[PDB]
DNA sequence: TTTTTTTTTTTTTTTTTTTTTTTTTTTTTTTTTTTT
């Protein structure tokens, strides 16, 4: 299976109406220096719509999440 | 024959019903082969 396991007991995954799984895949670079990181959010549970609808996006330091980058 | 008159005091306990929680990695090992 998957060795990784969250902390804080397992009384929270029953009540949690929706659980995300955020991971950092790559880093965005302006030539040589890094400005942001490539995040990959995966919905591992959901009580309001089908689960496992993993969605990827890029977040820039200071400027926040890159809404425009993913809209295009 | 007539002719009623006045209450007094507490004694005793009886029985338990129910579980609720995980949490943490740890470690490298060993070369092979001259070619003209």
């Amino acid at each position: 299976g998957n060795p990784e396991t969250t902390t804080g007991g397992n009384a929270l995954k029953f009540y949690a109406s929706v659980r995300l799984d955020i991971r950092r895949t790559g880093a965005v670079k302006e030539g040589d220096e890094v400005v942001g990181s490539e995040t990959r959010v995966k919905v591992v549970k959901n009580k309001v719509s089908p689960p496992f609808r993993q969605a990827e996006f890029q977040i820039l330091y200071g400027k926040g999440i890159y809404r425009t980058g993913e809209i295009i």
